[PDB]
């Protein structure tokens, strides 16, 4: 029998049968004049009312420009009012959208925009030569935020479309809403259908209650520092805040001046962060100078945080609660959530990534054995309820693989529930790495180093590192007679790739070791390393 664990909070009512622009405005009537989206680039401030209109005056041009139900947007924006109109607007038609970096490389940005079928690209102008033949030859719409070049459209015309023109539609709970890319537990990015019920329960499980296991209220000011494009700060910080009717305050791009002058200066009072930036806050000379007093709970999330790093919250956000959340794409993407959080606090640990969320179920598996294991002892965390996937756009046999026939998603993370019901983290099983929170899928890496003439093998495994988390890093068998070196590795794969998925360190081997099925042994690499 599988030992099941769930929350110390008890279940609530989940209303996901409502669509998630229908959720997470419900109330808003009660905070309709109310600050929602403040731009740290401009200091430009939507209220809920505004934000509500303007998404579906967005809904409206969108289906003026041929967006059907069902039918896929990519947005590839920085933070700003106008991935959130893009978004919602998208959701009032019952259509998708799939999100990415603007700072993907060409070849990326496409190869998003085939596998999701976009019918549009939202982006800025500088971004347009990344997609602009490919969109001309498939006839996919470029829309420009800023300004528009030839054969693009310009923003304004979907927000000067009539917002009465939205047309009816019958969107089901199962519907897709979302299509973050993902490499769950093995191989290449793929895109993750994540449904009106499965978003709405997510949020739910964060925001609602009597006892909220993440309370935010419509007072709060939360930081949107983290992307938008990722799920994170789209479910936690954007979904979660719109649904209780807080401030967020957008921020392009991370950079310690602006983010403590943004603190200090609007009195922000949620903080959802990854590991480098407490690491920046606990290093920055400058922090010291600045009143960070109003903020009343800081979260890390994405990566493991650390006990000298959960010191330097303590003592430079003196009136925080400091706690983790555990998310996983595939999963919705809320696991656990730290409940020092909560309305009524529970007592926490240090290291600990949350207790699981309510409305759901936990079990903890030998992957040896397959055997569900008791309190205190490791194994692979799975899930199970409402809020995870539907699955894989596209590829049933990676969600038959990643959810079993009795709904449990399998994480690849390895961890163990003790005796106060909180979730610790202490290995990855699967080979996923993160730098500085961001997904590095190394399969992807491993295809283009195998597609040089001078490299027989590779493996791509993560590295620790102090800045970044995990860097990835290369094991590399030369061809026979191959003078390739460090550097030249280095260069062939930086020349492809995002920043962040570089290869910091190549080192050569005779031989990459290999279980009997021809899968690399990475937990023996990570041992060498
Ligand atoms: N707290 C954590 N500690 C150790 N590791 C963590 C943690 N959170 C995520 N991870 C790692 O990232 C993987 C998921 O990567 P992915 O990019 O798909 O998703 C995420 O990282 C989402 C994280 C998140 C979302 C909402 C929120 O409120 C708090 C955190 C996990 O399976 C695990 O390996
Ligand atoms: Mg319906």
């Amino acid at each position: 029998v599988d030992i099941i664990f769930r929350s110390k909070l008890p279940d609530i009512y989940i209303p996901n049968h409502l669509p998630l622009h229908s959720y997470c405005f419900e109330n808003i009537s009660e905070f309709s004049s109310r600050p929602c989206l403040i731009n740290g680039a401009n200091k430009q401030i939507y209220t809920y009312a505004d934000v509500e209109l303007n998404s579906r005056k967005v809904a409206a041009g969108l289906h003026k420009q041929g967006i059907q139900p069902k039918d896929t947007i990519m947005i590839l924006l920085p933070n700003s009012p106008e991935f959130v109109f893009a978004f919602i607007g998208a959701s009032y038609l019952g259509a998708i959208s799939t999100m990415a970096n603007p700072l993907f490389t060409p070849a990326e940005v496409v190869k998003q925009a085939k596998a999701s079928s976009a019918k549009i690209i939202v982006t800025q102008a500088c971004h347009v030569n990344k997609v602009k033949d490919y969109a001309f030859e498939n006839d996919v719409k470029i829309i420009c935020i800023d300004s528009a070049p030839e054969g693009c459209l310009h923003f304004s015309v979907l927000t000067q479309a009539n917002e009465h023109d939205i047309p009816e539609v019958e969107i089901q709970p199962d519907d897709v809403v979302a299509l973050p890319y993902s490499s769950g537990t093995t191989g290449l990015p793929k895109g993750v259908m994540l449904t009106h019920k499965g978003l709405v329960t997510s949020v739910a499980q964060q925001v609602d209650g009597e006892n909220p296991n993440l309370y935010i209220h419509s007072e709060d000011v939360m930081l949107c520092v983290l992307p938008l494009f990722h799920i994170y700060s789209l479910n936690s910080v954007l979904l979660c805040g719109l649904r209780v009717g807080a401030a967020i305050l957008i921020m392009q791009k991370f950079d310690i001046v602006s983010f403590l002058e943004l603190i200090q200066r609007y009195k922000v009072t949620i903080g959802p962060f990854v590991p480098p930036i407490v690491l920046a806050i606990a290093k920055s000379p400058m922090v010291d100078d600045y009143d960070l007093s109003s903020v009343r709970t800081v979260m890390s999330g994405a990566a493991p945080l650390g006990k000298e790093l959960e010191d330097t919250v303590r003592a430079k956000f003196p009136n925080a609660k400091l706690g983790q959340g555990y998310g996983m794409t595939e999963a919705g993407p809320v696991l656990a959530m730290c409940l020092a959080f909560a309305k009524e606090p529970f007592e926490i640990k240090s290291g600990a990534c949350g207790t699981v969320v309510r409305n759901a179920e936990m079990k903890i598996v030998d992957p040896k054995t397959g055997n569900s294991l008791p309190r205190n002892q490791s194994g692979e965390i799975c899930i199970r309820g409402d809020q995870i996937m539907k699955g894989y756009l596209n590829d049933p046999e990676a969600t038959a693989r990643t959810i079993d026939k009795e709904g449990w998603l399998y994480t690849g993370d390895i961890g163990y529930i003790d005796d106060d019901d909180e979730l610790f983290i202490v290995d990855r099983l699967k080979e996923l790495i993160k730098y500085k929170g961001f997904q590095v899928a190394p399969a992807e890496l491993e295809a283009l180093l195998l597609n040089h003439p001078n490299i027989s093998d590779a493996a791509v495994v993560p590295m620790k590192d102090e800045q970044a988390g995990e860097v990835p890093v290369a094991f590399v068998v030369r061809s026979n007679g191959s003078t390739i070196t460090e550097d030249e590795v280095k260069d062939f794969i930086s020349k492809q790739v995002i920043f962040y998925k570089r290869i910091k360190r190549v080192f050569f081997v005779d031989a990459i070791p290999k279980s009997p099925s021809g899968k690399i042994l990475r937990k023996d690499l990570r041992a060498k390393l």
